[PDB]
């Protein structure tokens, strides 16, 4: 699974890591985070996150 960074802040979703204080479990594809789900460093939504390749 492949890393995302929120454009804005530079802040990295680690599908190993996941974000689990906020629900998203270890192991989850960001393309199955709930669409509702937000930056949990400056607050922007999913649509401010580019794929790192
Ligand atoms: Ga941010």
């Amino acid at each position: 699974m492949k890393k995302y960074t929120c454009t804005v802040c530079g802040y990295i979703y680690n599908p190993e890591d996941g974000d689990p204080d906020n629900g998203v479990n270890p192991g989850t594809d960001f393309k199955d985070i709930p669409d509702d789900w937000v930056c949990p460093l400056c607050g922007v939504g999913k649509d401010q996150f580019e794929e790192v390749e």
